[PDB]
């Protein structure tokens, strides 16, 4: 009967209808025609206000002043604003409740069972280079408090109508180089290959190891990016053993605890955050399968199960499935032994099965990407792979901005 | 307007030109995606131009695009619709749609094989008699003593003023789920439905947990029949591990043959009701999805407590050690009985190779992402890098009713 989607868990036959996707204001890219639901990148005064006005009945709503003589004074303060200098400013609980509702609305997390539970550090005094330094160090250390991590996002200056952009170079706080080889191979993490060229011609002195944690480029308006070296102590790192196969260890293999990301625009209504890097904890197949064995990041699948004795001849041997498990599980003990928060991918999606419960009360949905959600391992075994969701894009928003090099 | 597709392993782009040649909305829209929904929510003209655009794809398939022949076949099917409100499908036609079909199919890992069907004509068919004898038939030569050969058989199409040909068990083989006093169920918790449907219409039944099911065969406006498959004709194999022992005393067991029942094949505005298809397993299916679901066979837990695996966390990862010792028991089993099966490795390995044929031959691939990756391992697999666009052509399979 409902004129929204019929939305069904196929593993325990259950059924919702997502009434929230009414409230998307922004196309994807599928069409009747055909769907791109798997593509990783999908390809004035009036148009602010209404996105403004928008996000402004969403923070009255969601304090429940919704119509209220508060309400209608921000809102002709508003327009007032942008009636005199093109844009407006965000009052301080504004901006906390569009960063969460930024966590909240993203499609692809599968971490916001945490959403409410985000600590917005305010940065928008910041007016140099050094203090987007000094205020990404606060960052680490809060966030990282010696393991026991913290979700936490630091919102720099918005961006100006012609006045350059706060950017942070780096898509991470925390990476690790990769290094370029003579005979065409990679040292390091094959992914960070251009970032760590151009730091090196920014004045950066290259380590030559595979775990080299890379310094931060950063630039402030309409000045080249300065560089800055995090000091080792703030960087939290975590040895890599397993639990019974000792020789794991000899590997050499280790990860950072903070993933840190650096690189997306936060939009809140119709204001542009082009420096607003946000931290959680990791699920443990983000280092463990994608980070360690993808075959164009570290690729250290055939190597393990090499150690492991495994017929890496054929496929029906399935040495790499069983490789990539054990690398998994010394992700987790790894982590777990040193005391460092991470969560495995069942504990993850069955928490995010809880969030879906909670949404559907909240709001009538939670947009979700289905192929980002679904961990790429073990799939089937998780709750969220019998369950269907709906893709949309709702405001506040995290979108991913073209590196600015 | 084209979209640019791209590989995020080798950093390789296309643009599928294909997806112009679709007729058929599906389920999204510039607001919302509804890519991961299982199933979402004729007058002359309309059929005639379906014929047409298919006769068209037939002529050019042989190269005699124009003929006198093409032209003549196109006049036959006008002068036909214009009369009767439809017309029938030349046996070679018929060949041609039924492989295309398979071809565009959005949900099929194993199109490498597209070129290689075996199709068997069973339009001449008046009754679940005779239908039961198309399957069997079917079944023999699609098992082939373990080496498997891709079949369909097509029966009838619908007509207007009549009730459809069906057959109403989802698989040809299948196994029986018997929904027991305590409210568990023995067997296959997804066969429970049509298990007792078969005993209304007069089944005895087994007791175990891998009774294989009768088949319900109907013939248009006819309660169905019942046909119980000869054991000799339905192969199995006995599940066994390479270095536990113990694993084989689980007394698993799973049938070679994977045949779908369900679907309606549409070939040029034609509809064919029953048109039972066959290959071989992927072993991800039996081991995964068919042996570990929660709401299947569910045997998860009771391997990982033979495995003398920590039970009580999830962060031991018993569930991933598990499922892959019991996806290596099946591609040892089948390799061990000599029953073609193939791993998802090989699988996706040989769907790429697919992907870039395709690519060249007709300008895309139409895939459905969340059906192509495998349920274990999917980042392991080179389609979990591969962006892909999905859409519907025709010929194709569809999803249909339950006839009840
Ligand atoms: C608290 C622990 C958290 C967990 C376990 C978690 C988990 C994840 C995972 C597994 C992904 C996909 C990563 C990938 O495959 O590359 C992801 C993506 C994402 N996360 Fe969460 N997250 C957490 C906290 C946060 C926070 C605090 C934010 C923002 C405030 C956030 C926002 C996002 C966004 C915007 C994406 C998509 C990014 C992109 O498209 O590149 N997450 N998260
Ligand atoms: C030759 C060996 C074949 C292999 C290894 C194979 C593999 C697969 C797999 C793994 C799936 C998804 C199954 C699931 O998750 O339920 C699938 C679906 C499908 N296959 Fe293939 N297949 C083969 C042959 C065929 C043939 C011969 C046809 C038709 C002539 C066909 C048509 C289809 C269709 C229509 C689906 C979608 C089924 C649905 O929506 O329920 N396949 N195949
Ligand atoms: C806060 C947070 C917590 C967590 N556990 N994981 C993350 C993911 C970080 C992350 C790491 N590596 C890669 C990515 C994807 C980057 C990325 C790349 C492209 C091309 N498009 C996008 N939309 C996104 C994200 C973030
Ligand atoms: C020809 C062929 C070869 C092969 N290896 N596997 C198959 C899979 C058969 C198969 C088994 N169990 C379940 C399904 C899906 C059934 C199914 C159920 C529902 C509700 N909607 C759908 N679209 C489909 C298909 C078919
Ligand atoms: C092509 C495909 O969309 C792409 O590889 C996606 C699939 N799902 C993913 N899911 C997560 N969480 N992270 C990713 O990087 C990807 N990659
Ligand atoms: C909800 C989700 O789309 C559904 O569980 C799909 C996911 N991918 C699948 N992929 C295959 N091959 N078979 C399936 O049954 C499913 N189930
Ligand atoms: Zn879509």
């Amino acid at each position: 009967g409902p004129k929204f989607p019929r939305v069904k868990n196929w593993e325990l036959g259950s059924i919702t209808y997502d009434t929230l996707c009414a409230q998307s204001q922004q196309d994807g890219p599928c069409t009747p025609r055909r769907c791109l639901g798997s593509l990783v990148l999908p390809r004035p005064a009036e148009q602010l206000l209404s996105q403004a006005r928008d996000f402004i009945n969403q923070y009255y709503s969601s304090i429940k002043r919704s119509g209220s003589q508060a309400h209608e004074e921000r809102l002709q303060e508003v327009e007032a604003e942008v009636a005199s200098t093109g844009t407006y400013h965000l009052r301080e609980s504004e901006l906390v409740f569009g960063a969460k509702q930024a966590w909240r609305n993203a499609p692809r997390c599968v971490g916001r069972i945490q959403w409410g539970k985000l600590q917005v550090f305010d940065a928008r005094d910041c007016s140099s280079a050094q203090e987007m330094f000094t205020y990404i160090c606060n960052h680490i250390k809060y966030a990282t408090n010696r393991g026991n991590l913290r979700s936490a996002i630091t919102v720099f200056p918005q961006r100006a109508p012609g006045r350059g952009d706060f950017r942070i170079w780096n898509s991470q706080l925390v990476r690790y180089a990769g290094y370029r080889q003579q005979d065409g191979s990679v040292r390091g993490d094959p992914a960070n290959v251009e970032i760590t060229e151009l730091c090196i011609q920014h004045g950066w002195t290259p380590g030559n190891g595979r775990f080299d944690v890379l310094p931060l480029l950063l630039q402030a308006p309409d000045e080249a990016p300065e560089l800055f070296v995090l000091p080792p102590e703030l960087v939290l790192e975590v040895p890599l053993e397993h639990p019974t196969l000792e020789w794991f260890a000899a590997l050499g293999l280790r990860w950072y605890a903070l993933p840190a990301v650096s690189n997306m625009l936060l939009e809140i209504g119709g204001l542009e955050f082009s420096a607003a890097p946000f931290s959680g904890w990791y699920m443990s197949t983000e280092i463990g399968t994608r980070d360690l064995c993808d075959p164009h990041r570290y690729n250290i699948l055939e190597d393990v199960a090499v150690c492991m004795d495994l017929d890496t001849r054929t496929t029906s041997s399935l040495w790499k499935d069983k490789a990539a498990v054990e690398i998994n599980l010394a992700v987790l003990h790894s982590f777990q032994l040193a005391k460092v928060t991470i969560v495995d991918h069942h504990a993850a999606t069955v928490s995010f099965m809880k969030h879906l419960d909670n949404e559907q009360k909240a709001r009538g949905g939670c947009p979700a990407d289905w192929a980002w959600i679904v961990p790429p391992i073990s799939g089937s075994l998780t709750p969220v792979f019998h369950q269907e969701m709906v893709n949309y894009i709702l405001s506040p928003a995290f979108r991913y901005q073209p590196d600015p090099w």
